[PDB]
């Protein structure tokens, strides 16, 4: 609940990390997946 | 380079953590729009 009651600051690398990550992927994603094709993953 | 030459392991909970946090948004994201509307996010 506290995680280490920083309250949003020490996990700041795996937070800006995480975020740039989830979106990244999603960006290229949501974008082949908006029309272009798989053709064997 | 190394990182205390443990190969991925201390940073357990950072990498389950996006893991889970990518493909769950990725699923949702990625079903949302799989014909779902957003009518004002």
């Amino acid at each position: 609940m506290t995680r280490g009651t920083t309250d949003n600051l020490i996990p700041v690398y795996c937070s800006i990390l995480a975020a740039v990550v989830v979106g990244l992927v999603a960006y290229i994603a949501f974008k082949r997946w908006n029309s272009s094709k798989q053709n064997k993953q």
